[PDB]
């Protein structure tokens, strides 16, 4: 309904009459429905509320339903360990990657897979059981696009964020010789400027929310090289 001038608060209170109150009433305390209806308005709010706006964060279940819960005093009161249950089974699972860079940093490397939507994306995946958030980047690289990145992957070099409510932190190592040699069906550099939000586009629809951010990285990077301090 209408568009996005809704300021955080106003939001979670439209998504509380909508999906909570609303319920039949003799479904108003049912743990199963409520849930139901928590990770409906968890969808609704990632999917198409964020799509109108932008600078709405995306959450995941967790955060999301705390924020609720405090803006819907019926949630709040209605079995503390089901609910978690809940949240610890419904968890969407962070992802850690890399977005490896040229040396120019005007090219990167994409992957696709043999799936039929296809799509080119960075190199990433799950994380895994007792594994450190840099394993996870250079595991998910190296079985991916076969490249060890564990001397040159630095901690501190990323873009983290989240979307449709699953953390992604993608670390950027630039300096990746273009004769590097490089489950999976192509490796390939892409330049940067053809990729869809940089400066058909379908393809890359697993890239474009990292470019801005990506970007911005790299005019930092390309002015810190540069300049001597004064």
């Amino acid at each position: 309904m209408s568009f996005t001038n809704a300021t955080f608060s106003q939001v979670l209170d439209d998504l509380s009459a909508r999906f909570i109150l609303n319920l039949p009433a003799e479904e108003q305390s049912s743990v199963e429905r409520l849930c139901f209806q928590i990770e409906q308005a968890h969808w609704f709010y990632e999917d198409f509320i964020r799509a109108q706006n932008d600078q709405l964060p995306s959450l995941g279940l967790r955060v999301f339903s705390a924020k609720l819960f405090a803006h819907c005093p019926l949630l709040w009161k209605w079995h503390e360990e089901a609910f978690d249950d809940f949240l610890r089974y419904k968890t969407r699972i962070p992802v850690r990657g890399a977005i490896m860079l040229d040396m120019s940093m005007q090219q990167c490397v994409l992957v696709k897979g043999w799936k039929a939507s296809s799509g080119w994306g960075f190199p990433k995946g799950k994380i895994d059981k007792d594994e450190s958030d840099v394993d996870c980047a250079i595991r998910e690289v190296y079985e991916e696009t076969g490249f060890d990145c564990s001397s040159r992957i630095n901690p501190n070099e990323f873009i983290d964020m989240t979307i449709r409510g699953q953390n992604v932190r993608l670390y950027i190592i630039p300096g990746i010789s273009l004769d590097t040699r490089f489950e999976i069906s192509k490796i390939e550099w892409h330049n940067l400027m053809d990729l869809p939000t940089f400066k058909m586009k379908n393809k890359f629809y697993m890239v474009i929310p990292f470019l801005a951010p990506l970007k911005k990285w790299i005019k930092k990077r390309n002015i810190a090289n540069n300049t001597t301090k004064e």
